[PDB]
RNA sequence: UAGCAGAUCGGUUGUAUAGACG
RNA sequence: CGUCUAUACAACCGAUCAGCU
């Protein structure tokens, strides 16, 4: 629990405005219309256009007055007067520019989305990487009123810049530098400093340098160093920095950008309880700092003062009478000792496996499963076990596409890295034994269910490439009231809006299988912490906590079933199904809590539907 | 790519405020 | 609104890593 409210002016914060006339040179030509506004009203103010927020409730429509600029001294339009009323999308923004004034006062910085304090950061130069001790201050409307979220985010901004990165790339070689940049630097992304932007790399200019001119906003051929010296007040040191692109030219100079522990991970990065010290420190720092608090009292910002189923028989486990494994010649020990270990794990979980027909492929490539699999696979074969050390997507899907698309047939794929572990070997075999038996169509462990006719179908959309727009990630389902029949399928359609209709085909493919074996018709991530409305303990909510009113954002349920040992608990957020079908939210909390145990790859608790320790010193 | 608890780095689509190019 | 944007709010995905069986 590291979340702190900020009270003060809950409502009624109206806004003045700032005129922007005329823009001449650059973005600074418009931004300077308030850079020299200290002579009119005072320092404590924020400018973002036609909105200049005020704590009080005055502003209605519009007005105008006069001001002055600095660089050239032309006519300046400024209107610190009536604008509009309070809107739901304004309070978050104006309190966050208040936090911007805080960074101008508390000496915080900003990276991308959230503001960080890095005046005395965690300088860890082992890999030219500096973990910023700032907090993710994503202030927004929250439980009840307004609340400031604070997680101590070790934001990984590099002290080194693209200048030295390209210089060490040159230090490797020059032609090899060019080649590797065309291989390892293209596609990669640099982090900008002057405007904290995110610019990609596709190609690197060669003849260009930080002296060649370009058609700037002024329409002249000015030098490169002059533009950055007069537009952002940043001086360029060297003149031999080749440009990058995001040939058409998108502003990118390696001079002023940057691109991309073990024992520190248990001291001051993410302890479950000891992270409350930062929750107990920054709250005091805001108040006790006279210089920082003085500029916040003017605005009106006052912060708050404060399973063992490996031994019990399984419901209905399908045995393996005749089957084969598709191991390569390099995995003779693997997928056979594992099967031999599977011959020991299976009897406790109520099934037996005979030694498979040890078929094999001819080479460690795709053009081995095309022939060897088809030659020695018949409807008399139950299980196919495919293992390989290297794991590439095309070859794995090459073996897969001959098993799932044509017809529903179980197929188990393993990798070397899954099996190399010896202490996990008994454990990994248990998951696979449950995985194979789930794919065999056999029942597995269940829970005490005070429920029935429930769906466990976990949709997953794989939308990565427009050319490969297939949405193939899996359509895991459950076709028995005990939720022990997990026969995964895949989507076989492609459409943007009519996806509501064609996704039902997989639902029908899962519901028809439900009717064919039962003869009866039956948004998962946040950065929040939950302090449930049952007991005030600012700690991990009990698994299955019921909070849906005045202790969360909206009527959507926000549940906890994901048990934590290292790090602070991050509750999972959930949408609603229906509030009129008669489903009590408490049972849906239980249903999510019970379905949490039903993922058939880990005997315990998981995040989503798809104990009395750490009291004394833990690492001391 | 047997599954995961805590995060981190990016990309993208977003969504809101407003501006300009027609 | 097609585009370019600055301010942010927000999600998903990919990968990576500080591994409860």
């Amino acid at each position: 629990a590291n979340y702190l409210p900020l009270k003060g002016n809950m409502d009624g914060v109206f806004k003045y405005a700032v005129g922007f006339n005329p823009p001449v040179e650059d973005i600074r030509s418009r931004s300077q219309l308030l850079n020299e506004h200290k002579e009119l009203i005072g320092l404590t103010r924020v400018f973002d256009g036609s909105t200049l927020y005020v704590p009080k409730r005055i502003c209605e429509q519009r007005l105008d007055l006069m001001s002055t600029r600095q660089t050239d001294g032309a006519s300046i339009k400024v209107t610190i007067s009536l604008v509009d009323s309070v809107k739901n999308r304004d309070v978050v923004q104006l309190m966050n520019v208040i936090f911007k004034r805080i960074l101008r006062s508390l000496k915080l910085q900003r990276i991308g989305r959230d503001y960080y304090d890095a005046n005395s950061p965690l300088e860890v130069p082992q890999h030219k990487m500096q973990l910023w001790p700032g907090y993710v201050t994503a202030i927004n409307r929250h439980e009840g009123g307004l609340m400031l979220v604070l997680d101590v985010s070790h934001r990984v901004m590099k002290t080194d810049t693209a200048l030295d990165f390209l210089y060490e790339l040159y230090h490797f070689n020059q032609d090899k530098f060019r080649e590797e940049a065309f291989k390892q630097l293209v596609g990669s992304v640099v982090l900008t400093r002057y405007n904290n932007r995110t610019y990609e790399i596709d190609d690197i200019a060669w003849d260009k340098n930080p002296r060649c001119a370009f058609q700037d906003h002024a329409g002249s051929q000015i030098t490169f160093v002059d533009y950055y010296k007069r537009a952002y007040d940043l001086d360029i040191t060297d003149l031999e920095q080749p440009l990058l692109i995001h040939e058409e030219m998108v502003c990118l100079v390696p001079e002023l950008c940057a691109m991309t522990m073990k024992d520190l991970a248990v001291h001051t990065r993410v302890p479950p309880e000891k992270r409350a010290e930062s929750f107990r420190k920054f709250i005091q720092r805001l108040n006790t700092t006279k210089e920082a608090s003085e500029l916040l009292h003017s605005w009106g910002l006052v912060l708050d003062s404060r399973r063992e189923c490996l031994k019990e028989h399984v419901i209905s486990a399908v045995s393996l009478l005749d089957w084969a494994v598709l191991f390569v010649r390099k995995d003779q020990g693997k997928a056979t000792d594992f099967v031999n270990m599977l011959s020991k794990v299976c009897p406790p979980i109520g099934m037996e496996v005979h030694e498979p027909k040890m078929v094999e492929v001819v080479n460690d490539r795709t053009e081995s499963y095309l022939r060897a699999l088809r030659e020695l696979i018949a409807p008399r074969l139950q299980m196919v076990v495919i293992v390989f050390p290297t794991s590439r997507d095309d070859r794995y899907s090459a073996v897969k596409k001959l098993c799932c698309i044509e017809s529903p047939i179980p197929s188990q794929v393993l990798i070397a890295r899954t099996i190399t572990q010896q202490q996990k070997l008994r454990s990994v075999a248990q998951k696979v034994a449950l995985q194979m038996n789930a794919k065999l169509g056999g029942e597995l462990w269940a829970v005490e269910i005070p429920l029935k006719s429930c769906m466990v179908v976990g949709i997953d959309v794989y939308h990565d490439k427009s050319y490969g727009n297939k949405s193939i990630a899996g359509f895991v389902a459950s076709t028995n009231p005990s939720f022990t029949r997990w026969y995964s399928r895949t989507a076989m359609q492609e459409q943007s809006q009519e996806l509501i209709h064609e996704l039902k085909l997989c639902m029908q493919a899962a519901l028809k299988k439900y009717n064919e074996m039962n003869q009866s018709l039956p948004q998962k991530r946040i950065t929040t912490r939950i302090f449930g409305r049952s007991g005030h303990s600012y700690d991990n909510p009990p698994p299955g906590v019921i909070v849906d009113h005045t202790i969360t954002k909206s009527y959507d349920f926000y549940l906890v079933s994901q048990h934590v040992r290292q790090g602070t608990v991050s509750p999972t957020y959930y949408r609603v199904i229906y509030d009129k079908s008669g489903l009590k939210p408490d049972h849906l909390q239980r249903l999510t809590y019970k379905l949490t145990h039903m993922y058939y790859n880990w005997p315990g608790t998981i995040r989503t539907p798809a104990h009395e320790l750490s009291d004394r010193l833990f690492f001391l």
